[PDB]
């Protein structure tokens, strides 16, 4: 089991860390959602699908910078949503193919009432997402750590 990103970086067998850079809607109103879709950013596969079933969770999702200060919301993982920043570990998603498959994670972030002006700065860290991979074969328990950076400013209108 290993993963790759939309910026040409990777994390091998055994886990590790990678940076991910996301284009964000430049204007988000209070009462509306900024959607940060990582399923177009992070992809993984199973290296022995004939024999091994891989299990993948979102173990933890943390907010940073302007997201920490200026937003609240949820994280959607494989069709169900949970509070973000996270308060538990999600259920497992199965990976059962050698073919790249997206990691089905998306943030739904809505501005807090005091947000206004530039609420997320270009280049800043906005989140860290921990993917936990296990399997039905041995005792491997690996963390794939995804550091999520904004490519651009996000403004909350006054
Ligand atoms: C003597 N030979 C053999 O023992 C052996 C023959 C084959 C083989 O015949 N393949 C066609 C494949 C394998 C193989 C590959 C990857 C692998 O582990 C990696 O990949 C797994 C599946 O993604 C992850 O669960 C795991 O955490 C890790 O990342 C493990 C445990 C075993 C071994």
């Amino acid at each position: 089991f290993a993963c790759k990103t939309a910026n040409g970086t990777a994390i091998p067998i055994g886990g590790g860390s990678a940076n991910v850079y996301v284009n964000l809607a430049p204007v988000v109103n209070v009462g509306q959602n900024l959607v940060v879709d990582l399923s177009t950013q992070i992809f993984c596969h199973n290296d022995y699908p004939e024999t091994i079933t891989d299990y993948v969770t979102l173990q933890r999702g943390s907010a940073y910078g302007g997201v920490l200060s200026n937003f609240s919301g949820t994280v959607k993982y494989s069709g169900s949503s949970y509070p973000f920043p996270t308060t538990s570990e999600t259920p497992r998603v199965v990976y059962n193919s050698r073919t790249d498959k997206p990691w089905p994670v998306a943030l739904y972030l809505t501005p807090v009432s005091s947000a206004g002006g530039v609420a997320i700065k270009a280049g800043s860290l906005i989140a860290v997402l921990i993917l936990r991979q296990t399997n039905n074969y041995n005792s491997d328990d690996f963390q794939f750590v995804w550091n999520i950076y904004a490519n651009n400013d996000v403004v909350v209108p006054t």
